[PDB]
Order: structure tokens, then sequence, then C-alpha cells
């Protein structure tokens, strides 16, 4: 056994030299297509609430104003008349719900992890940690172990299950990865974000229409990442260096955004002033996470690359006049938020995955837009907000 | 120290990436440098226990199940637990008495603002044993398999303690009696790659989220319910201890996750309309103590340092899952009776409290060895390992080198 002198050496061996790397992002969705433009008449029809036609209407119009043109579920019509509890308002529902979520998130993860790791081209067998993420479905032993199983990881591969983070969990995770990653030598970090929202499906009521919306904007998907320090040249394609990542609590704002798990499911509270609440505080998290780096904040907003969460789209919209962002510069994520909804903590994955992949089409200087710093932004509930700070590297 | 404020670990004035990274990382390995721990009120004796728990869940009327149970409570070697409930509180709720009634939103009820209750009296004693401003915590990693909420355990911790607004949060939920190992892995990362980070490290549980009626087709079910207590362990962890100011006691070498493979069906824990659903079958000690060797092995061999061939030149704190456990474990390891004292007189005093357990063990063995003025914290040794055992079978090996006195 090795003297007290020797412990030094030991962690100098231990950890990385370099930044926490994205070198892999893989996606999927679930099978079946839900228009935005016929959600009320199914969603109505489904949830047997075509009686509350003054409701449907008032639906309708928020569903036109979502600017979410598809979003995509593991469950069609016929799906959702085995379980009529889930479909109602208050009827016991939560075992059904597990029943789905609890084999089906981890599935769902998979899927978008198969393809991070043959993007990445290296062994599974040189992944060291995996991060999974989800809010949809909770169980002993956890969504990660369930994952790494499926994946067929290997046994001392060390796990972390981030539940119930909510929308910033796309956000958390970078934040985990940049730690696990940095501080271990060669160490290669799967991080799994993936939802079912049928965890949070239910009927509409006119008392509580901010549960309606929530279900006008969530959709199913998974994104994963694989992220470490000390890219192998020639073997590894190094994209997005993890330099700075900051949890922000913004004070007495606990009853905005609020969400319990019930016997009922995932209950889901939204006050009609959220999307002030986060562009109204965006910009100090911005100044905050720069300064950490000793980095002096850009006089223009625009001079960066942006991953924000799409939440809503006055959430975009109010956090793109706050910063006095071109409409541009949101492109990204208002492609994501169109084609796929909000899938909670799977959508950041999926607007870096279509700005690296848009960058890399058009022949940018750098997957981040042909920029050089940027940030990726999760919103949530506390409210809380995750700033990662991302330096990207050239083609 | 960190030496946040000195020229050698100053950020560069240009973007440079790899000069921040330098900068921004710690020096040394991640020490536990306090530790506060905190229990409910309400002592609820293992003498007592089959009378008690029959008494107020309806079913003193199964005579033979009752008989069944006082034989297990008897072999358990717990002494005492502490509840946040006395029999007068669970007569305001016979559905969390009751096996199967609908009994979930009463345990979230109590849970929810409860578990981050419970670990803020935990925290409060570590933060002034620690003796620096609470301002000064950068992480908070929170624990539990008692309640889950959004936003979580973590926030409601956080502002019950009044810590600062860009505290980078970790809510470990539901990783079941391998969490208090978790934790440290957690923190290990978290102080390391962070200069100047002081992690901030809360296990809380409040068992009563588990708590049913016995069942004589779930027999598995009353043993778990015989074994859980409640209770909070806190501990402040950072990497580069300031001399004069911290108390450096534990560093934190080596972290490593470990499945036992085809164990899924050992321990399950689901939660339920009827709240969290714990299933256990007869093999998990024996499980444990076939596979533990291979995870202390691997520990040791991942920081290059030759595995002891007497594993009785460590120091332990092994997860009390039960006294099977430690037992199996002890003899597998071929150690002498006393190596897992500390852990027996924490499951004999305050039973298994889940992750909060070998947070307690590790109070205990560092107050009892400043006591007797021994060498090291670690029982006058410098080399030990801390060990989770739960839902997987998932052994969390923790690695730890003890500092002198
Ligand atoms: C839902 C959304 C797409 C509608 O777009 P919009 O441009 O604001 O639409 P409108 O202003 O025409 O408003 C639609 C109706 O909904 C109302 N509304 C919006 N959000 C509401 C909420 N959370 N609760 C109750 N009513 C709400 C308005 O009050 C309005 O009705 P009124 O005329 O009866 O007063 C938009 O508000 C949004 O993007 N919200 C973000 C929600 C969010 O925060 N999601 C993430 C948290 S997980
Ligand atoms: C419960 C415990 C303290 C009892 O000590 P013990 O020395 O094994 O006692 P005994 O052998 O006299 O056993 C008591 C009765 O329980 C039975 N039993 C033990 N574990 C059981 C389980 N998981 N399920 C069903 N029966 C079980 C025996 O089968 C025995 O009865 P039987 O002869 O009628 O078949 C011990 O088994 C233990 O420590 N188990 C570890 C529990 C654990 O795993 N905790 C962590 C999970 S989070």
């Amino acid at each position: 056994l090795p003297l007290m002198e020797d412990v030094q050496g030991i962690r100098k061996a231990q950890k990385a030299d370099g930044t926490a790397t994205v070198m892999a992002i893989g996606t999927a969705h679930p099978p079946h297509i839900f228009p935005q433009d016929t959600y009320a008449d199914v969603y109505f029809r489904a949830t047997n609430s075509e009686h509350k036609v003054e409701l449907k209407k008032k639906f309708d119009h928020i569903c036109k104003k979502t600017m979410i043109g598809k979003r995509y579920f593991n469950y069609d019509e016929e799906f959702l008349k085995k379980y009529p509890n889930i479909t109602s308002y208050d009827e016991p529902s939560l075992n059904d719900r597990q029943d789905i979520c609890v084999p089906g998130v981890p599935a769902l993860g998979t899927e978008a992890a198969v393809k991070a790791i043959e993007e990445w081209g290296r062994p599974k067998s040189e992944i060291t940690h995996l991060v999974f993420c989800t809010s949809c479905g909770v169980d002993m032993p956890s969504a990660d172990f369930q994952c790494a199983k499926l994946l067929g990881l290997h046994a001392n591969v060390n796990k972390y299950c981030i539940y119930m983070q909510g929308c910033y969990a796309g956000g958390t995770v970078m934040r985990y990865a940049k730690d696990l990653a940095e501080n271990n030598r060669g160490a290669r970090v799967l991080v799994v974000c993936a939802e079912l929202t049928i965890m949070m499906l239910r009927a509409p009521n006119e008392t509580h229409l901010d549960n309606a919306i929530g279900i006008s904007l969530f959709g199913d998907g998974a994104a994963a990442l694989i992220i470490g320090s000390d890219p192998i040249i020639g073997v590894e394609k190094p994209m997005f260096e993890i330099v700075c990542t900051k949890q922000t609590v913004i004070p007495n704002t606990e009853d905005v955004i609020h969400l319990h798990l019930r016997e009922t499911g995932m209950m889901f509270y939204l006050s009609k002033g959220s999307p002030m609440t986060i562009s109204n505080n965006v910009e100090a998290c911005l100044i905050d996470v720069f300064k950490s780096v000793g980095i002096t904040p850009p006089e223009d907003w625009n001079s960066l690359f942006w991953i924000p969460h799409p939440g809503g789209r006055a959430i975009l919209d109010q956090v793109e006049a706050k910063l006095k962002l071109r409409p541009e510069k949101f492109r990204a994520a208002r492609t994501v938020l169109w084609d796929y909804g909000n899938m909670v903590s799977a959508s950041v994955g999926y607007i870096l995955d279509e700005m690296r992949r848009k960058s890399a089409a058009k022949g940018l200087e750098t997957y981040g837009e042909g920029l050089e710093w940027g940030v990726l932004l999760g919103f949530g509930p506390g409210i809380t907000v995750e700033t990662i700070l991302l330096h990207s590297l050239p083609l």
C-alpha cells in the first residue's frame, strides 16, 4: 500500500488533460406522427372531451400559435383506447404510465445511444460513464441501469441517473458530463436524454388550462451524446468543448413551473408568465458563465451560436428579443421545435445535432455555425437555468 | 488551499480553452472535511417493533405471521430506529398502514417537503463543523429514495439552507441502498474538477414511502420494513484543503460502480399508486459477498495499487443492508470480527437508513478514532473502502485514504 505522498501522484495520473468535448450525437423518436394541425381533433377525441366545444376552439388557437408542425409519440389513438384511465382527467393512472415509461424510456434512449456510438465509431467497451436523463418514469434499478443493460455495456460503467429535472435537464447532462470526462483520463461519457410524455397526458380542463398547453407542447424523443476529454486525433471527431457550466435558480419563482408525480401521474402546472421569467434573467446567466471563465461577454449576442431549450415559441421569441438577436440565430432551435416539438431534455441535443449537421453541410468554419463561442441553455422548474458555455471546433 | 486568487491558477486574459481548463480544475484529491448527521425524533425500539408494527397496521390478528416477524426482528441486530411518525401520526393515514390501498399522494405530501427538511438538519451540522460560510458551497449533491418532485429535493434543500442562487445541484433520486456510495462518486469528480469547489453531500431518507401492512405471500416486504429507518447524513467534500481552517479527513481516491450480472430480480423497488413497493430475494447476502472481492480488486487496480493480500489491512465502511450482508462480506474477505464494528454500531443504534447509513458509519469511525487518539480517522489505518449495495445488484466501491489526526 502506497504512502501519504503518493496520493497526489495517483490523482495526477487519474485526471484528464483537456476540456470535455462532444464527439458524437445520435437522436431517436417513436414512430407515431401527430401533426399539429389536427392535434385539437385527435386529443379531444382520444380523451372523450368533444362536448367541450368552447375549450376546443381555445386549445386549437393555442396549437396554431405553438409553431410546432408535428410531434412523435409511442402511442396512437388505438393504443390509448387500452388505457381509459390515462385519457381521463383524475382517474388512477400512475401504474399504467410507469408500466409504459419504465421500460419504454430506456428503450427509446438506447435507440439514440446506438446512433451516437455508431457515429463515434469506437467500441462500446470504451464507454466508462453513462449519464441517463428522464422526467418520465422512475424505478429501482433505475433507467441508467436499464439503458446500460440494453446497450450491453461493461459491468463497471459509472452510471448517473438524472430523474425529474425537467426541461433544464438537457443542460444538466452537459454539466455532469463535463466533470466526469475532465476528471477521468480516457473517460468516454455516454449521455442519454429520453422522454415519453404519456406520463403527463390527460384530459383537458377549463380551470386547469395550463396543463392542456403543456400537452400541446410536449413530444417524445431521445438524444444521445458521446463526451470525452483529450480526443484521439484521426479516430474521434471533436465538435464542441464544454468550457463552463453553471446552474442558476431564479429567486421567488418556485410557483411558476411545478410538476408533481401523483396517483394520477405527472401533474403539470404552468403560470402564464414563464417566458418573462426566463427572458428577463437569461442575460444575467450568460454574463455569469462568461465571467466565470474570465471571458468578456460579447457586446453583440449575435457573435455567438445558440442552442436554447425550445420550451415554447414565446420563450424563444422573448429570449431572442432581450438578447437583440437576428431571426436566423435561433434557426436550429425553431427547426427542432417545428419538426419535433418540445421533447423536454432531448430537445437541446436535437438542436446541437441540427446545428452541427447544417454547419458541416454548408461547409462552415466550425460546427457552431462558423462561430467560435456559443451557449446551450436549459430552462425549467425552479425557475432553473442551465447555462452551458461551448467552444466549437473546426470541421 | 485551492489558491483561487493566486497567479499560477489565474484565468488567461485571452479566451484560451486549455488555459481556462488548467485554471478551472482543482489540484488535489476530493477530501471529506465535515460530517453532520440528523434523525427524526420518534424512537422505535426493535424489541417492541413486532408489537408496534402489527398494531399500527391492523395485522395483530395474523398470529403466525407475527411470530415469524418477531423472529426476524430479533435476528436483525438493530436495537432502535428513528421515524418522522409515531403511532398517533399513522392513525391519520389508514391508507399508508394498509397493504395496497391508494397511498402515494399522502406519502409524497410527507416525503416531498420532509426529506429536504431532514436533510437540511444534517447539512446545518456539517456546515457548522466545516466553519466556512454557506455561500462558499459551490455544489449540492442531494440524495433520496423517498419522494420525487419538480423542482426536486435538491432545490428545496438549497432553499431551506439559503445557499447561493448559482449552486450546482445534483439530485440523486431512487438509487436506493447503494446511493450513499454514489454521492461520494459524484462529489469526487465535482470537487476535483473544480478549483475552490466545496461540495455539500446530503443523503436523507423518510422510509414512510415504503411502509405498509405485512403480507404472507410478500414476506420479503415486511423484512425490509424491519430494517429501514429514517435519517440524514451530510458531508462537505472538497479538493485542496485550506490548512488551519478546514479539517481534512478522508481522501476519495477511486470510485467505481459495478453491476452484478443476472441479479436484476434480487432487489426491486417500484414507485406505484400504493407508494414504494419493496421486493427482495433470499439470495442477496450471498450474491453480494461472492462479487465484492472483484469490485475491490477493480478499485485498487484502477489506480495502480496492488490489492492487499490481507483485507484486514484496510478500514471499512460497508452499507449495513442487513446483518447477513455484513456477516457474509466479512466471511468472504476473511475479516476479523471487529473490522465492521462501526457499521454494526450504526445498524444497532439507527438501523438501515438507506443512503444515510454509510455517512453515519464514516462519522462513527472518525469520531471513535479521534476519541481513542488513533493515528488516523480511519481506525489508525491508511487505506479503506466505503461500500454501497443495492438494486441491480449494484455495488458502489469507494476507495478512501485517511489522513492523520
Ligand atoms: C402557449 C403559447 C405557444 C401560446 O402562444 P401565445 O402567442 O402566447 O398566444 P396568445 O397570447 O394568443 O394566447 C393564447 C391564450 O392562452 C393564454 N395562456 C398562455 N399561457 C398560459 C398559461 N400557462 N396558463 C393559462 N393561460 C395561458 C393567454 O392568456 C391567451 O388567452 P386569453 O385571451 O383567454 O387571455 C406560448 O404562451 C408559449 O410558448 N408559452 C411557453 C410555455 C412554457 O413555458 N413551456 C415550458 C415550461 S415546461
Ligand atoms: C432479514 C435477516 C436480518 C434475518 O436474519 P437471518 O439470519 O437470515 O434469519 P433466519 O434464517 O432465521 O431467518 C428468518 C426467516 O426469513 C426467511 N428469509 C430471509 N430473507 C428472506 C427474503 N428476502 N424473503 C423471504 N424470506 C426470507 C428464512 O427463509 C426464514 O424462514 P423459514 O425458515 O420459515 O423459511 C437477514 O436475512 C438479512 O440480513 N437479509 C439482508 C436483507 C437485505 O437484503 N437488505 C437490503 C435490501 S435493500
